[PDB]
């Protein structure tokens, strides 16, 4: 009963556009009625006083009906294609807009590559379902529902024979389908195994001739081929059935209905027009049942993907409530933390309660071991989630009562694997500020010493960079991120190992630039290297969610035991 | 006219199996004849003295013909599937056996990954061509060739009307196909561009929220969607034409032929049976022409791949002549080189003429700069090609008059990227000797110190390793290759930077093992590191295909100027 829910949800999403869907129902009903009436008219024209009499009017009206069917067949397909494409693009808009504001926590919880794979796969499958169902699978249901009573009231006995033929055909089709699906597991296992073997043993191209094993490899692959043939032999007939059962049933039904009609005419109570109309009914229903079976098979194959997409959409549906809450302006940088604690893996907290205060005009540097407390500190600085216990206040205002719009906008960010778009580097620089303009970008590039490297080389500053910096290295995207951060001129800068990918000569000038360009702002630098930490003001210590050392450079010379050991070690 | 050659070659390859192909021709002819005779019998039974008279015999014979058609439809499909699968496996056998003996020079000239891609792609396409043509595309040609004269001699005027309908249908189908293919370029460009954009901007998942550009990204993607819709709008009707022209032409032809027949009957010179037979002929030819058009479209799509496969097969066809030429036995290792020269890129030789002699019981080490002469030296040692000018002699016998069977079998090989199969490590060790057995493999593993690393860890010595050592590192495959080389106990060992992927403690013991296990054999070690070269006997020098220094360790202390500088440098 799960599939019916899927169909109901798909139709509910489809029925959003009410200005172009109402005509589809009437068009489908009209085409079903005309395709049902065509064989009856064929019978009427064939049985016209043997073969003489006024037949000009029946021929004319049949030709008019055929022309109407032609026009409907042309127009409905185009309408369905347009509506399906528009609805696909609209649902893509909705899914994108709903997912872009979704926090990163759930993204890293469920993964991102799988999310994209399922999203585009489900969009394609749902588009396939929306389109094919508007052309050849909505009219068939109406045609059958109208055919059953007409055929019954015409000749109930032939009607029940017809129903028996239909049900036996669908049963044998289902049996054939299930047998084929049972055989595929073994057949693909052997098939993929053999092709993997041959791909490896040819792409190696260095060990097939480094072993002198032409004969052994040939014998092994012959044995694999023999095994595959022995596995294929049991399932051969079912392929023939699955390939020709439509024609099988069509011919069988036509022969049986024609011989039954002739046998009844032998006594004499009917004509030939109704017989040929019944033949047309039989072939039409056989074709439509084949189409319906194919549609059901496709839906069963895609059910898992559609169910996963629906589950993801429902999971991302329930979100926060938009409101015009008061924001903050002219941020200074006086952040206070009290009793902040958050559990990342839900199996033990990484950080403990802490009471910290940072004042404007003084940078703060934290250095620690391989513990994960620094990441939690950065996350609570950015406020990417709702802390379970703690208090974060800015400028006399709580961070929970301030919307992300300004609260973030006052805060920058630079990490190691800074995502770069796949478009040009010039746009990847202009994306540092909302609109900006093309004179200060050069100043930012000079300030980060990233102008000469991109102007002379890289075919100018208008080159397309690949995904995840596939064309550049760590240092190049590093310098680009530094340039973006400095041109953004955010009041607060947060740093996390943002200088660990260049040699000493460039590292020294990068540190000098980021220090000379940042005096009236507070920076939070987090790095294992002990080169950029000496240019800070406040020195902190991290150890398994605890505080031991928190002071300046003129107090750490004799305070603490582990910090002195770390300082003398390197 | 190129396609006809492709069809001829495909049929020539198919006709190899003459014991199961002759029956296919007669089966196809019989099914074509019965499917042509079915509508005529339908007409005969419908037109049987109005609707009275002896019709039991026509019904019985028609039912027998229908049963024969049913049996043929069941049996021919299975026969075609079996024959196509057997022929596919056979041609795979032939291609593998012909390519495995193919030298590596052409493989690296044309590439390997592309070779595999085209080989399996062409095999799949050729199997598709072999199968579909045996069921629904060989009988149609015979059916048409038999229908044209029968229909002409029945009613030439309706026959020419039928031919006109067929030709106009195929012309409009071709026009529709070409218009669709013309639109494909633009539609796919915009489609892939939009999906690449959305994939990048969702998989980044770190910069859509690091820019505060929800509105800008939404507007940009809306503009992209609008552009895609504006590009899709011009091509909408042509899609409807392709997804319904079959039914279009079928209905139009049926209506026109029936109205023409009724108009001729109005005067009165014919009956209804021939009319319904003509209707059946029209629908049958419409369906078969649709199938033929689809087949031609598929063949045009696959023509490039088939042509490339045929060209590759012809290129690899012409090879050497097998012969029982005299081989060598009990190799010692006294190799002489004189005036050997070979050009790798055909744009300048890398090596020059040289006169070198190596004696048994003395290893030879060559050290040189980043020049490519060492690779040429190794290649001429292995004799993987035919040198243009030079003389290589072993044991009083030329290498050109000795087959590769023994000439190689006396020679081992170890490189950096030693190919490992995707199967278990135990087999990757047993592949060092032809048959061997499971006691000396442990001795070899202990000798290379590769037993403890694989027994305790890696879930025993029966673990599956990925392609190109995807699961292991350089050191592990390194030690496995060293173990394979030492267990192969070849009279001559050639080394090429085969010790450059481990720390000093393991490198020292590896060198000690390979030296203690090799005294009565000559080894050729080629490495840039100056650690394993000191354990050699004869010291050589390489410089741009020249000889400067060639002696022992007791002569290099004052001979040469560059060698002393290199020795003191590191
Ligand atoms: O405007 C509007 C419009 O549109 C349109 O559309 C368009 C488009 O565009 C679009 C887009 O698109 C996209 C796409 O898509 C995609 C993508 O993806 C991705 C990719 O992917 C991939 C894949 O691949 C794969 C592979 O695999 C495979 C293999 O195989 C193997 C095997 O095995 C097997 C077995 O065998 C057996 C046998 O069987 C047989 C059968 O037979 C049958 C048949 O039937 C049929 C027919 O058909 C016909 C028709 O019909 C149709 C139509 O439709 C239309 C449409 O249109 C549209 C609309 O919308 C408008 O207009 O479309 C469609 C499609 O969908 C088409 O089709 C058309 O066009 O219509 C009608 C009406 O009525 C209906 O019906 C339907 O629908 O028609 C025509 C003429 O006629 C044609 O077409 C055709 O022909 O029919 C029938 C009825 O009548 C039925 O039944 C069916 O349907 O055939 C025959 C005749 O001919 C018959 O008779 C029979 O019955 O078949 C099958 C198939 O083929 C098979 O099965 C076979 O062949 O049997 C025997 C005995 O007999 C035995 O013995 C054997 O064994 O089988 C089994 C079962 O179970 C299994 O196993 C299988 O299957 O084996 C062999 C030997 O061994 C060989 O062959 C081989 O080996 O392999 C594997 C393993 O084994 C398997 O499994 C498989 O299957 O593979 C590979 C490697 O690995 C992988 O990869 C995979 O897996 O696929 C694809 C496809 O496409 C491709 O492409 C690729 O390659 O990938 C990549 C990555 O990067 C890329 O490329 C992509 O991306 O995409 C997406 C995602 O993203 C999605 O979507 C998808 O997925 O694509 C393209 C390119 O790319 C582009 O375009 C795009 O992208 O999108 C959308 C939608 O979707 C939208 O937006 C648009 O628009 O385009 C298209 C193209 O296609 C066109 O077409 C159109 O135009």
């Amino acid at each position: 009963m799960s599939l019916l829910k899927i169909y109901w949800r798909a139709m509910q999403y489809l029925a959003v556009e009410r200005t172009a869907t109402i005509t589809m129902c009437v068009a489908s009903v009209l085409v079903a009625l005309v395709t049902l009436a065509e064989p009856v008219l064929f019978g009427r024209v064939i049985q016209s006083i043997s073969d003489k009499g006024d037949i000009f009017s029946p021929l004319l009206m049949w030709a008019a009906l055929g022309g109407f069917n032609i026009m409907a067949a042309v127009f409905v397909a185009r309408g369905a294609d347009r509506l399906a494409h528009r609805r696909r693009l609209g649902v893509m808009i909705d899914s994108y807009e709903r997912l872009i504001t979704m926090p990163l926590a759930w993204h890293q919880k469920r993964g991102t590559s799988n999310a994209l794979h399922t999203l585009i796969r489900a969009t394609d499958s749902l588009f396939t379902l929306w389109l094919e169902f508007m052309r050849q699978h909505l009219t068939t249901v109406v045609a059958l529902a109208t055919l059953i009573p007409v055929a019954m009231t015409m000749d109930m006995r032939m009607s029940l024979v017809l129903i028996v033929l239909g049900v036996i055909y669908v049963m044998i089709g289902q049996l054939v389908m299930r047998k084929t699906k049972d055989g595929q597991a073994a057949v693909e296992k052997h098939h993929h195994k053999l092709f993997e073997h041959v791909s490896d043993t040819i792409s190696n191209v260095s060990v097939v001739q480094s072993y002198n094993r032409i004969a052994s490899e040939t014998q092994a692959l012959r044995d694999y081929a023999k095994n595959l043939e022995n596995a294929q032999f049991p399932v051969l007939n079912w392929w023939a059935l699955a390939s020709g059962l439509n024609r099988m049933a069509s011919t069988f039904s036509m022969v049986v209905v024609l011989v039954l009609g002739a046998y009844f005419v032998t006594k004499g109570q009917m004509r030939v027009g109704d017989v040929i109309a019944f033949i047309g009914f039989a072939q039409l229903m056989i074709g439509r049942l084949d189409q319906i079976s194919a549609f059901i098979n496709q839906t069963v194959t895609a059910r898992a993907k559609l169910e996963e997409f629906f589950q993801m959409e429902d999971a991302t549906a329930d979100r926060q409530e938009p409101e015009n809450v008061a924001d903050l302006n002219d941020v200074k940088g006086d952040i206070v933390f009290d009793n902040v604690t958050y559990e990342f893996p839900n199996s033990g907290q990484g950080v403990y309660d802490v009471s910290f205060e940072v004042k404007p005009g003084q940078t703060v540097a934290i250095v620690g071991p391989t513990g994960a407390g620094k990441t939690t500190l950065i996350n609570l600085l950015q406020r990417v989630f709702d802390p379970a216990a703690g208090r974060i206040m800015i400028d006399g205002t709580d961070t929970r009562t301030v919307s992300r719009r300004s609260l973030r906008h006052a805060i920058a960010t630079v990490f190691q694997d800074a995502g770069l778009f796949n478009r040009s580097v010039e746009d990847n620089i202009r994306v540092g500020r909302a609109n900006a303009t093309h004179e200060e970008v050069h100043a930012a590039a000079k300030a980060a010493a990233a102008h000469d490297f991109i102007l002379a080389k890289s075919e100018g500053y208008d080159t397309f960079v690949g995904e995840r910096g596939s064309q550049l290295s760590g240092g190049e995207r590093q310098r680009l991120a530094i340039a973006r951060a400095i041109l953004k001129d955010s009041p607060i800068l947060v740093l996390d190992e943002a200088t660990s990918a260049l040699d000493v000569e460039t590292e020294e000038k990068v540190t000098q630039a980021v220090d000379e360009l940042s005096h009236n702002r507070t920076t939070f630098i987090i790095a294992h290297r002990l080169s950029t930490v000496r240019s800070a003001d406040l020195v902190l210590f991290m150890d398994k969610g605890h505080l031991v050392e928190s002071g300046s450079f003129n107090e750490l010379a004799e305070r603490g035991g582990r910090f002195s050991d770390l300082l003398r070690a390197g």
